[PDB]
């Protein structure tokens, strides 16, 4: 169950070899939450499995207190965790180079607030960068938060098909 007026955030990263559903946390600004391992799914995961992963990952999304915020957005910690995420993906899927991993990688964001799940496609800009550039509001995919997990999965697949670059 999601709390009223509370934001819950997830990032999705997709390649030919994996579909990763990740809890994001923060305070206005959000990022990959190091307390929660990525949900790493087979690239051919069905919609039920994807939807249940999305629901769990969203539920874990934290809204931090003032004190938690300072430690959480620490620059050097962030760098370490980010590069560690890349290393983990490379070692787990046998990517020999960063280019091999990021070349075709798609990114969608997932937001849940007040019984609405919004999934937003992105444009792949640089090797490790995505933007909202060229992405219309109407490119989002919206479903209710109490949707069956199959519907959430289908919604994420549609958003992934709307990614560009």
């Amino acid at each position: 169950m999601f709390n009223k007026d509370q934001d819950y955030w997830v990032s999705v990263y997709s390649t030919k070899d994996f579909l990763s559903v990740e809890t994001d946390s923060g305070l206005g600004r959000v990022r990959r939450d190091p307390l929660f391992p990525s949900h790493l799914l087979p690239p051919d995961a069905d919609n039920q499995t994807i939807g249940d992963a999305v629901l769990i990952a969203l539920s874990n999304s934290r809204t931090l207190s003032l004190e938690e915020s300072a430690d959480f957005f620490d620059l050097e910690t962030g760098k370490e965790q980010y590069a560690t995420w890349i290393a983990m993906l490379m070692e787990k899927y046998g990517y020999k180079t960063k280019r091999a991993l990021f070349k075709d990688m798609k990114n969608c964001s997932i937001h849940c607030i007040n019984d609405l799940i919004t999934i937003s496609p992105t444009r792949h800009e640089k090797l490790e960068a995505w933007s909202g550039r060229g992405i219309k509001e109407s490119d989002d995919v919206v479903i209710p938060a109490d949707s069956i997990p199959e519907e959430i999965g289908a919604a994420l697949r549609l958003a992934l098909s709307r990614c560009k670059g």
